């Protein structure tokens, strides 16, 4: 149905550094290619058959039926079938809920690269910075950190991936933008075709028509929902290029009492979990 | 059936301060298209398809099913088929399950954009005030939070959020009752249209007849939900206005024994789990 | 199947002062018109279609399920078909099991706003209330309270809310047992109607036959679970009326050794998970 | 299947006082009725419809579809069919599911209602018991209880309730065994019953014969489950009267070293999960 | 299909004295009945329905589905059909299933019934004698139990109840044992019977053939099941015989450093979880 | 579908001395025939019934689907059909399911009949013996256990169990090899055999052919997958027998710092869990 | 559908040196068949029969689903059917889905077989060294590690384990895309084949034509998943011989303060878990 899926696609010492406030942004754009499959093919809209040919009076149930599977899979053959707009159209209409699964897939993959790699050696780097803090300020109440913290300014090895990380994204957002764009500029008639069975010694019955006639069914729903996946995802754009300027958007709170921007942005964003942070906060707050 | 939607739908240190007595409406806004979705194409009321067309009596099975779906396909086409009031209607009788779809997502957004990151900072602090309230009242059983709600008071930063936050909510709701309220005054007679198939080369051939019938079925369905919806919505509307006035709708307890609104409310909605609150209040609810 | 109904309608420092043994009242008020809705529509005894129309042996199939479906969806037409009774009772046939559900949903309502709510700042008082008594006890065997009881009983803020939420669960119960009591009084024979299938272009035409036959299907087990309902629910009434006299239907235990009602209530239902509760009742039965 | 019915209805400081060597009457007098209804209506046996009519050759499938519901449906109304045995047979063979989920359900209320409200106070009664007699016996090794017990023997406030509780479940079983007793007893031709379509305008026409033929289907396997049940509950009757003799079927066992019958049950049955019972036991089973 | 049953029926301080080396018993001879009903009714074997009468090529479509209804529910009326062979052996054929399951159910019975009630008792029993014998080593390293030994040897208040136990179940797998050698001793062919629909007003008509044919299919699978189902159990039979012979098949390991039979197993079987019981295993097995 | 079989099959103080590097053998040997028996009637490959009859053009739906059905149901009595090869082979392709269920059966049994008895005693011995040796080695740090080894080397009471059991695996994997090696050798042109329905007073009747065609459906399946089973088992026959040869194939270790074979598998293959045993093997292998 | 399957197979003091930084190559090499396999077979792709003869038109449906079935199952003889290209493209045409799994297995094997007897043995040696190092350096803050480290560089029986591990899965991605590549080149018309049904009796009947058409559907899909799975595997063909070179890609950290490439590569690996690492880490980064 559909409960089924709206429940389960949008309704269902640990940092949360890894998501950065983007967890988000994957969840919304790898969700809804596999939310609009699935109500595009549930048991409300999806009645009919993709494919009904129109055949003659004379023929019966199995004639019938046979026409309909040979279209259905003489779409690829282009000498069977002809149209003036081509294949490609199509091919298109045959196989769009395979090329939205790939795009689905393409989404994922980035980001679970990412956990998967690069996100347990600067989340056990930065309960090791917090934990040294800790000690320091405990100490304090009762320095050698700054040297890492430059030693880390001067290091070049982390930033690069968390760019190409947000930048492949961004590519294959242009790429499914820029295809639903085309699919969307259909003519919405290259469904019509005609469809002609003369294949082999069938040439020499003359009983059956030369040519036929063939529309495809569920189409209209394809292009709603590819331009609804166009309007999302043009909408979706700005939002990964506005994230990808990290070193353009904390640690100078206590006073006295470049792959930087990445552990700075990680600091900023813990602050929770410790006591020590909230009083210094209030402390230098009031004074400041 | 239908046990397994009304069970599921509405029978299925951590502050509350989240939900601010919101929970509920989030849920009712949410859940409702969902379980009425879910109900309209059930096993009961959905036996037949939302299409029949009337075929003449010499066209076998197979041609009357062809007819049915390219008329169920050439709803978008206007050129095709033809009715007074036009292919809205029409349009809106095809896609009514979707935008309801769509109209719950929008719901259901916002909330979980509040919760994922305005909740944590505000939560934590709350937590933070408690404590020190505590060790204050600890320390005199046996004064620098007041500078800390003055300079919270001072603040603008989070009432901004929550009031845009419930303000798009309203929105949302506003749009969606008077769409329903357009949709529920249809003539209901849209649904009668004239369907003809005489795209391609079946014009040469004469026996196909040159206009049908084609009436939608399960259409008096979608007005009542829609009422249903409309009903429901124009009832909780002044709710969230009333949520709203947060400013204008605790702390002051203890006596000698601006975004400043947002933490009394939570504040005062947490007065349990500390065992301390309740014997002030009776101590000074005795006295005064 | 029916063991998938029954085994889980009925088959499946926390005080219980939530309840006030009406758990079993809204259990029995909610589960009912769910098992009953779902026996219904079972894989048992909804074997046939709700609507089955007499066409003449001309039409073929295509043409007798057009019908059928035109009659099931002109059932809300009043122009199209006639009958003596009206067509309120043919929308009540068509309209039975929303209705149920809207019933079931107004009564699992207000016991979910109640617990949702008014409950945990009553139970939280009474873990206060009884913590006190606790220590008041243990303190004696090695008088404040008594100021908390009284000005709760000078309270007025809690009691109307109670029988404000155990009168609207009465009123609804009278609504839908006058409503079952008003379908049971059908005269069965309103499921007979004539359709006629002459709108639009259709008029030309002459073969179709100008009437024809409907006779609804299923309709004998709606009256038989409407008065299964109405039993139920005429049984069921005395005791939400019992249990609204709360003031008039302990405390006292201890001796030497107005909102008051719900808060004696809540006390003497908690006489459990304590200790010296058993002891003291014990030590003066002995001596009263 | 089967396998999904057998393998979850039988296959599948806390005392066991509640149910009294009675869980197993309780269990085996619910899950044999839903047991029972779910074989009855599987995948193996039910294969065929309920309901078969015999139509002329003239009729088509779907007029012969209609006659089949209209019969099926036609059943309720004397004045459409006439049998010499007359109409309550055929509505036994038609209601016999829901009558059998209405036993089902008279079974299963009581013993819930019971293990609700009246379990708890007399299992934390028997935990404060047992407690103040291993205190008794550790004060003895390195007398107030007897005073509560002749006190609960003068109580009359229990036993009554045990018995009506158990009377209650042999008043249904008794009902439960003379229904079906009744049930058996059919002649079992009542099946068979001729069925007239002849309500309304259908009178002009000539075509339809005036009288058809219906008979039942799966109405044998009824009565096998109806003659299972009946010999199941015939032996299981004396079980529960053998119960309600509780005061005339220990707590004496320490010697040197009325309601009363319900305690002293559940002190009996409670020899578990304490040390020193088996060692009393066995030291004044030597000498005794 | 037969992924789902194989991997649920044999693939899917507390002592092991419940089952006493005869839980597989009980389990293969309750889940091997159970195995092979979902096995033959599966989505594989079980492809066509139970019966199939051939009617003549006047019929249509629904009166010979009728008459294969007809017959199918006319099997146990002796007065329709007739056999060389009589209805006994169309009888089993109709109601196979049944009585498997029934026979499944009197395997599962006495387990249950033993574990319920006889167990616990025993169990505690066997803690704490185990518990004292530990208590007497320790006591040794830096006697009464003997006395409960002989106490228990003269009772006879539980082998009784064992060995019951133990033949109810051989004397059901005796029943089971021989009906299913009756019923493999069919002469095969009594599947084929003679149909006649002459019942009621049918007896006018003269178009209706008077007899009919019509054979049960899916009976060989039941002959082979019920043969696989002979063979195990006369396999099985010895052991259930040779486990009766208790007394006749340990505590006597110390030395210096009747119902007493299932004391003794209970024991004996009890050697892990203690230390101490190992250490001198090995003590006085290098001795002797 | 096949994502539910491939990803449940083989994609989902305790010692492993239980499955002795065995499991797999086990686990490949089991889940096989599972999952090609689920694969082989999957929702994909399983389209057409496993039995199609070619009846005549005079014959309508009902007699073409009795002649099945009986044509299914009279593979079993000779004197219906008749096949040069014999009714062996139609026998074994109507029954290849239920010999390749039993076959895995037949290799479940053992190893779980191993693992029920035959597993804890061993298992406790051999955490005794570790424990004995940890004590051993932490005494000599700030000798009986040897005495244990030779008498346990004196006995022969688990090497003949352990044997037997790997043995009867063998045989049972050369049965089923050799039965597929038979079953492959079939002439694939048995499933083409003779059907005549003339049984009984079907004889009077000329309409019906004396003889009809039958072949039967999905049948180089079966044998694709005899054959994929015969080589999987033959590649994985030399591995039990390797298996077999335990004492051909540790405890001398510490130095100064017959069933004995099975033992010393089981404490070799034990060296984890213990600091003890690294520290030992550094020491003892940098001097030697 | 589609969302039961991307979101299962892609969206859903231990080391992790098991993976190595290959579980992702595991991962993608076997659930991307599975997911394929799925999708190929899902309920919106896969709306026809693999097969659709084209039957005459005298023929019933009974006839033409004969004929269906029989072509079918004639696919493997060769003496039926005729084809240009040969009978091994309509092999691989009706066997792609089991060299698929085939394939799927091949790659799931290597890892367990690693995972299950390679890996406790090494990961535990990393432990013990790892708890040296740790007790070294506490020590020292208060050698014989070399040692080990260097007999371990002198032993060679594990590096040869894992690259023949390695090397095994590179043999079978090769196998798979020289597989895929054949049959990618596939004609596409290999499809079309002549059916002929003489075989038997049948030889006599001249009804039925001597020779009829059978074209196989959904064979486009088949090729667009080879060519999908023969790029991916192109695309990962490097990434398996990157690893490969194991010794050619830490351990000389603390400084004052051959199978040693597989050692050298879990211990750089595993630098978190241990508070010393990342001082150590920062120490000497300050320094040098």
């Amino acid at each position: 149905a559909i409960a089924q899926l709206a429940t389960e696609y949008v309704f269902s010492k640990g940092l949360r550094l890894e998501l950065a406030v983007d967890k988000m942004v994957t969840c919304i754009a790898v969700g809804l290619p596999l939310l609009l499959i699935s109500l595009a093919f549930a048991q409300e809209i999806s009645i009919g058959t993709q494919i009904s040919c129109f055949s003659p009076s004379s023929f019966s149930w199995r004639q019938a039926a046979f026409v309909d599977s040979y279209c259905w899979a003489a779409v690829q053959q282009k000498n069977s079938l002809q149209s003036e707009s081509g294949n490609l159209p199509l091919w298109l209409h045959k196989f769009f809920p395979y090329i939205l699964l790939l795009f689905a897939i393409l989404l994922y993959l980035p980001p679970l690269f990412w956990r998967f790699a690069a996100a347990p050696h600067i989340c056990s780097d930065l309960k090791f910075i917090m934990e040294e803090l800790d000690k320091v300020y405990n100490r304090a109440i009762k320095p050698i950190v700054e040297q890492y913290l430059k030693t880390k300014k001067n290091s070049n090895n982390l930033i690069i991936k968390y760019i190409s990380c947000h930048l492949l994204t961004l590519i294959i957002i242009l790429l499914a933008c820029i295809y639903l764009g085309y699919y969307f500029s259909l003519s919405s008639l290259s469904d019509e075709f005609v469809c002609s069975i003369k294949s082999g010694i069938l040439r020499n019955d003359s009983t059956v028509p030369d040519q036929f006639q063939c529309k495809l069914i569920a189409v209209g729903i394809f292009q709603l929902l590819s331009v609804i996946n166009l309007v999302v995802y043009v909408l979706l754009a700005p939002v990964v290029v506005y994230t990808l300027f990290v070193p353009f958007r904390v640690l100078k709170v206590y006073e006295i009492l470049n792959d930087l921007s990445l552990y700075n942005l990680f600091l900023e964003e813990n602050i929770s979990e410790v006591k020590s942070y909230k009083c210094l906060k209030v402390l230098e707050n009031i004074k400041s």
